[PDB]
């Protein structure tokens, strides 16, 4: 799986691969990995079961909706019921959340975790590759945030095995 | 062991072989691996123990139940019983659930994955071969969901050591 | 990897992908996995090393040349040398052999291995989803050797994630 | 595989399955493990692959001729050229071959091995399963050899996932 | 170690990282893995233990001097003695060569590899950040082929712990 | 990481570095491996998972609560539970602690470990590379407590590939 | 780690050296690892972390209170309780206890050991070399019990990389 | 084992540990691990066996007076040696060679080795801690070579347990 | 360890050498590992530690004593004890018993044993090797049990290295 | 398999049991492990693979041929050949020889093994309880070779599962 | 096995146990481990099998003859062809060698090791044991090379579960 975030320009776009796979065959090939939550004001991808998501997505709303939208301190609250919940702690998956004024990586494992000045964030087998591939594009080129995403994700999904071309790229505003 | 489920022209169909395996022999070759559920109305299929199967479908008739029929909800809220009870997490299997609206393939690893736009779901060791043979059927033959289930797993259980042919099928309505 | 052969209607096609991995990443997407020998009078098709490929091919035409073209006698000629011989021994492939009258399987394990009666064999990585996908074209449609291949070659790089869309097929005659 | 052989009142018979496998999927499901040698006055069933064979029964029939047909002495011959052969120490087949004096089984780890009063001889991952049917019905039964191997190969199908039941059956005389 | 060539307009590249690294620590951060070859008309660079590369250049060179120079023959003349050696065998290695022609990838397991029509090759640890990075900056800028290596090494220095960011970088004419 | 600790004249300092890696890459690069805990009055570093880590320094703080405050007391009863717990035997993590009174290392198998005379501890895949320069500097200088944390920071980072030079220090007053 | 007990003309002596090592490195070198409990009365030495050591000293402490300070029935109780508890098989230690009685070692696996008549005891990794040294002095020379131990302690360090020359000894009365 | 070498001021500085281990013990304590070769003038420590080194020295002196005492020539010439010859291959011991003019490390995997701005080398299992302190020591005192090294060996000897306090110094002139 | 047990002629001997080792090392030479329970009316040898021992003799004895002393039936409950509590089952010992009627083995995992007619029982490492010497002694010679056991048990101690040769051996009548 | 010899009063047996077993099962019951070698002046016996051990012998012999019939020097020269060899280090086996003046165990791990004063010698996974009633009846009967040899081999066969009860006993002279 | 060696006012002496293992069992109790050399001038112990010793007792003296009787040269020269011949490199043990000049320990890792100035050596599983004892004894008594020998094997065969209590010792002069 590929998931990248890039923020340019007053826009911010999350997109993600398609591909599920168990083991070394593909499940589904059209997944949609990124969602609109909170009224269609924050982005969210992820890279792991769609319950677990579905779980996770649920509980991040409730917090978005007691922080009056304040996605930082709904992240980190989120983070602490994750690692806290022995139920929760089952739960895997990975997430990128990003709204028109910031981008997070939130995980089980290690809470949440902010972009560098570089506004990129990327998770998934395939992550770094697409990382690799939107630096150069961010630093080389005048590309908008959702031409760097897709160019990302494509370069990310030829390399990896486990992330495919089929793109789910949601952007803001 | 090898079940697949195709659905054509308002008719969804869910079958399966008989083997049961013990390392590389048999245990058992007439084994029932799809049953109706929720008054005949709910096709399902698992690959993994008798007893790990019933536990795991008397509780998603709970949800039915408790969800006014609704598979995708019971199948998500299964899902996240399965992925965090202390009890079920002991249970390894893959399910496959399937009404007159849509088919699901449940696991216990916090995904709930729908099918591809041709309505095709496998699971099971051989489940790729009659996923490779029912796709091959449904995009250049006019057969039955019947006839596309009953000779993918055949062509399944020709070339999976751990499928067999005497097969066990189910169709709705 | 995928390599699969058809023979249908006196044409005998071998086609296969073109995806290189090391490990679970793709070092080449567009490899050429099948090449005539002998004139352009045998079809060969291997998963494995190009390397491992050259000397193998190389070995069999000279065995093609002291046997008067015989595929059946060349092969199991090339297959006892495979086994015994310690350079050879080191060559871990799979290979896939047509002419005018039959088609092999020549493997390094002491096997060369014969069709069933349909005509087809597959080798590589997604080879069994190749093959189940066409058996099922076989015995359920009219369609060509080349169609059938093409279509198989498709269904199993969707399902393999060693193996890509990007084939080549060569025909014979 | 499961290759058996049973002498019963002046007639021997060998038979054997048309599983060919690699890993756990069939390559092959119509193999003929069982030939008649030496101007088919020799059963000969083996358990390997085709290249292995026809390298080990080349070079018996070699020895048979030189030693006028005696089977014993023949096979002594070969396990003894087996075991200091570099090029054959590489051949891991086993097998069974029986003329009208008596039965064998020859490997290239064990050399020669002669049946007990039973006259019942198996090799094979499901040749337990043969010989325990077999042992069964020659002591409880007026069942002949064919009979026998018939019934016992069918037994062993349905146990061993490595054997199938489409049986290659020959008799002396 | 990262190690990547670009071929862009006349100009073919082969730069590398200079990190060293004996367990999880910097033993070394100048070293140069890109050596000029065959009187400096091939370039060469490598990922594995220097001893071990400096065995397989000299190699290649005898190579070079045996087939007039002809890279992809040489390769593959190299990657056969590599796979069957003694003690080749035991050298632990990749390798990039480029002349004025083509660029390749050898390897100890059967494979020359060819890159894509993007005419970009990588390997080591870091191999496929520099790979994604080159990959966005061919398709998408007009930097030379120099700069672009330079900029996909720093990429991939900045992602793999394995790779720094004191480069050799050799070009060819 | 690498988080070490020097206590001098009246001085307790605790560093850490900001790297944190998935595998062999830089996931993060600005990581707070060092927080104040108990209103500001204890020092705690972590090498390990950031979700583990900040589960022990919740139940750190409530054995502090506890136990008025006494550091080793509180250690020790930390200790002892991370040692026993179900849910915390899971968490594989090491901790550096310290007041105005004293410092100590708090691991997950039964050792609360004080320094020796130097007054330093050090944690971490670096860790020894820090201690080593740190003993050198108390030893050697007449340097703070806070620059020796600084200098033995970096001298770790420019050895351990798990170890950065972005520092997060933190002193006592 | 090293601890020898040695009770020669009315005078018991338990030491041990101070080493805490971590894999192949050094935590601490001054380590105390003899204490005296009970009111002074019984010397405890202890090979494993300081935490367990603590919980285990605790108990027998509670042991020789309600069993009127017999150390052999207050040590096959902590035994027993050591063995079956749930928390206590988590700890990973060996003890060595005397008082002006006798001497003993205490494990974690159902063991209770009292000493050859020689009356000497080693525990720790280190602890066969100060026994070897410990039989020789006491069989071959008159020195007290305090100088065996502080010899065999000394013989042990310069042998075992795990212990070091740091010795904390204890003697009663 | 640790070996270090500093050069400062005009003068170069090898000193090395004493111990020889096998497996977690001590085989001797007062190994002297640097010698004088070439009449004096070159320093020479090594981690390994002493017939290794016997092996390898005699080896460089031969080197050295075929190339007038030219260092990096001569430690050039004995790695193309070291990974050439058969014999010499199965020598794994770890050299540091220094003059008045260079320093520099030599093994059989790495070939020759030069020292950064620093003018520091180190190797054995304690080397990086030898390293560590004598970097600290460099940077930010006035100390002379043979001080540094005698302080950072004592550090590294207190941290690796297969490394001990007993050293061997040269220094030059 | 070794303890054996033999009956003749209206004796019943228990005997069992003294080695308690961890590891590879001994450390004890003179354990007691047969003892008299029950007023001396009963013979009892155990393989195990001195703990578990002694937790489980105190339980037959509770059980012989509500019993009248019937020592199969106590047997049978104290069996049923140990497979059944919690905190027995981690008693790992395996013991004999004999009184002037029966002679059993009783082991946690294995609940009661009676001897075959041989009236000959043995447990422990060496166990085996007693039987053997003494099957052999009490089918050809005219010894008397304690002239067996004390045969046997050398036998074995010279062939067992985790059995010695100082005996304790217990006589009934 | 458990091969046991014998020398008392000038009469030498070497014997064997019969069992062949393939995994946990008897593959033969009437194997003849025990031969005569050297025109029959030289008794031997195998524990391990046929092929392996009829290798072995033919060697043996040549030994004998080489160093005149003396048994030591023969077995020491086959020792060191079976130690080094290439294809002999694959042969699995021990063998027993003995002839009118000594009998010894040779291995293939550099041992020559003669027995103790009582000469017996035994081999195989039954061979420690051939050896312990073996010597049991040497020390306790006045039972000649060959019978003490039935009994033993009789006894060991009651106890290991891969020994049987068919022997097959040669003597000299 | 336990080699060891002193040497004590003129006299220098070797001795050793007796048994030899295969696994946890003893194969033989009287093998003599220590011989003379070199027309009785060198004495000689070794720890490994009576084959490979054998062997490299053999090639010592040809050493010896051709090095002028000189032991570390001849010792250094051994070393060197252990280390590096393909057949002598198969051989695994540990070597004593001691003249009236001086003693050695030769290992097959390119080692040979003086002993500390107290002139003690010691091989084998049980080596440390014995040289513990050895120091001791040294230390603090005034007993003979050869008492001292005599005790501490003894002491070691007390032990080490792998040396036993039957020495052969010699002594030189
Ligand atoms: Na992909
Ligand atoms: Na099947
Ligand atoms: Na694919
Ligand atoms: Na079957
Ligand atoms: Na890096
Ligand atoms: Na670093
Ligand atoms: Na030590
Ligand atoms: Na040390
Ligand atoms: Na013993
Ligand atoms: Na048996
Ligand atoms: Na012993």
């Amino acid at each position: 799986t590929t998931i990248v975030s890039v923020r340019r320009n007053g826009q911010v776009v999350v997109g993600g691969d398609g591909q599920v796979s168990l083991g070394n065959t593909v499940m589904k090939g059209n997944a949609r990995k990124v969602r609109r939550l909170y009224n269609g004001k924050v982005l969210a991808g992820f890279a792991g079961g769609t319950a677990d998501a579905f779980t996770l997505f649920e509980l991040f709303e409730r917090k978005l909706e007691m922080h009056q939208g304040h996605l930082l301190k709904s992240a980190v609250e989120l983070a602490k019921d994750w690692r806290t919940d022995r139920a929760l702690r089952k739960l895997e998956a990975m997430l990128i959340v990003a709204d028109e004024k910031e981008s997070l990586i939130i995980t089980g494992i290690g809470d949440v975790v902010q972009p560098e000045e570089d506004q990129i964030l990327a998770i998934g087998s395939g992550g770094n590759y697409a990382l690799s591939a939107a630096r150069a594009l961010v630093e080389n080129t005048e590309l908008s945030a959702h031409e760097i995403v897709e160019k990302s994700l494509r370069i990310a999904g030829d390399i990896c095995v486990f992330t495919n071309t089929n793109f789910t790229i949601e952007e803001l505003p």
